[PDB]
């Protein structure tokens, strides 16, 4: 979980995820 992932993240696919998560943030839709 990066900055905005140490809890709950929406990240639908990448447009909002890959943007704030330059990695497989163990919490987005992965
Ligand atoms: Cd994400
Ligand atoms: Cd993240
Ligand atoms: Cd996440």
């Amino acid at each position: 979980p990066c900055e905005k992932c140490t809890s709950g993240c929406k990240c639908p696919s990448k447009d909002e995820c890959a943007k704030t998560c330059s990695k497989p943030c163990s919490c987005c839709p992965t």
